[PDB]
């Protein structure tokens, strides 16, 4: 199967996240996402095959995983657009406040605003999460664990959560009222020795 940012995959054949980027490890493919979308462990499905499972995560506190991804599936250095197309993935150079960003996921597709606060902490039921950057692109359940990045083709970071409405999104309120927050990619790559895929 291809991994591409943005794209559904299951977990434990149960619940639904979105990929995040395309990564390798040495020879090791894989992709991140956010760490609340599964346990250590978890088993993950995309395109109704078995691909890998989690390999590593940290959440609450932060809000980060990778999954490693089988030999026999392909990676795309890519975010898919919702409409057919892909937008090239070519680096993490992180974006300033007021810098335009979008996101990719399953249950809103792709979606683009502007990057408004960074070092936010959310408090989630399960705990705090600290240091998360905020857009006002809006996002809804099912999204988590997707692509953030700037039309440029710099990847920000995976999306983590935000103040969805009782429809379970934030799209049916205007971007000045919507909190969108995203777990900054480099910090990721960094922890665990991890490669953005490229094109
Ligand atoms: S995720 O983006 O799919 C997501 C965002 C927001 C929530 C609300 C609970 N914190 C859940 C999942």
């Amino acid at each position: 199967v291809n991994v591409l940012g943005g794209i559904e995959y299951s977990i434990n054949n149960a619940t639904l996240c979105s990929v995040g980027f395309s990564v390798t490890r040495g020879a090791t493919k894989g992709f991140v996402t956010a760490g609340h979308c599964g346990g250590v462990g978890a088993i993950v499905r995309i395109g109704g095959t078995q691909v890998g499972s989690f390999a590593a995560r940290v959440f609450p506190g932060n809000d980060r995983a990778w999954v490693s991804v089988g030999s026999a599936h392909t990676l795309q250095g890519a975010v898919s657009n919702y409409s057919g197309g892909t937008i090239a993935i070519r680096g993490s150079a992180e974006a300033a406040i007021g810098a335009a960003v979008c996101r990719s996921g399953r249950t809103t597709g792709y979606r683009c605003g502007n990057i408004t606060a960074k070092n936010v902490t959310a408090n989630y039921a399960e705990g705090a999460v600290r240091g998360l950057t905020q857009g006002n692109a809006c996002m809804g359940r099912g999204d988590s664990g997707g692509s953030w990045f700037t039309s440029a083709g710099q990847a920000q970071g995976v999306m983590s959560g935000g103040n969805v409405q009782s429809n379970g999104n934030n799209c049916g309120i205007p971007a000045s009222q919507r909190s969108s927050l995203f777990e900054r990619v480099g910090p990721i790559l960094s922890q665990y020795g991890l490669s953005l895929v490229t094109s």
